[PDB]
């Protein structure tokens, strides 16, 4: 009945993030470790902090639930715990990455970088500079 | 790992919502139909609107993913049963909390949470016949 874009309120879209190839995204394991190492005080906080903070909280907690289900399938039975890493994995990797990068580097900067990298990675190797464009706050 | 309370930033807690019995919560089916019927324009909006709006969006989309997984398991009995038992309650709590916070007002939904839990726990013979009422006035 409804069609909601997790990214739309943050000035992007599901299509735009599917621009970046699936192998550009860190692991889930590494993305949660990074949110923890950088933002645990703020994520666990009893303040909104920012809309990015709100969204990321739910994303982390949701990944929890999806994994609790996958674990519960394993302790009540292989191809199921495989499906998550294939399809939902990319989804949360995109979403965790977007929000962490938006808090670290700045939303506006992460949006430029999204197109920057997608254009470059799509340029064939022999014609493109040897290194990607760089994501930074300075 | 980390320990995050979806409700904490909204002035409540996971414990507090587990106060209300599981059969007090509308269905998921009915909760999404209600968010749609009341908030579709705002939820689909490209504006934050409110922190409640942000959280609810993610909750709805997440329930989507959890069900897509359960459907994909079925098209590949007790698995699609587990979701309605354990995660179902979780999303019913969370969808209800956020919709009720947008409709009636956060502060009002927090009072009502304790109000109802105290009353439902009072034995029948001693408690008024009707629950306390959740409303805007
Ligand atoms: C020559 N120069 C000038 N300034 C800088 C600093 O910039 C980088 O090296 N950027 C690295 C660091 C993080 C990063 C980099 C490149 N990309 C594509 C990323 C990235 O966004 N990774 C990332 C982002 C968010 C995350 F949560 C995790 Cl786990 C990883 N170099
Ligand atoms: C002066 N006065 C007398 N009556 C009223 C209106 O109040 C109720 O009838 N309350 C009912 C209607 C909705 C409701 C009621 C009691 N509870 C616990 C709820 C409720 O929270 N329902 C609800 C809330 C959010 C939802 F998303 C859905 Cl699907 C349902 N005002």
């Amino acid at each position: 009945s409804m069609d909601i874009d997790p990214y739309k309120e943050f000035g992007a879209t599901v299509e735009l993030l599917s621009f970046l190839p699936s192998d550009f995204f860190p692991s889930v394991r590494d993305l949660l470790d990074t949110a923890a190492a950088l933002y645990r005080d703020a994520l666990e906080s009893p303040e909104h902090c920012s809309p990015h903070h709100t969204a990321l909280r739910q994303a982390i907690l949701c990944w929890g639930d999806l994994m609790t289900l996958a674990t519960w399938v394993g302790t009540n039975l292989d191809l199921v715990v495989s499906y998550v890493n294939t399809n939902v994995g990319l989804k949360f990797r995109q979403l965790l990455w977007f929000h962490i990068s938006c808090l670290t580097f700045g939303r506006e900067t992460v949006l430029e970088y999204l197109v920057s990298f997608g254009v470059w990675i799509r340029t064939p190797p022999a014609a493109r500079p040897p290194n990607a464009p760089i994501l930074s706050t300075l």
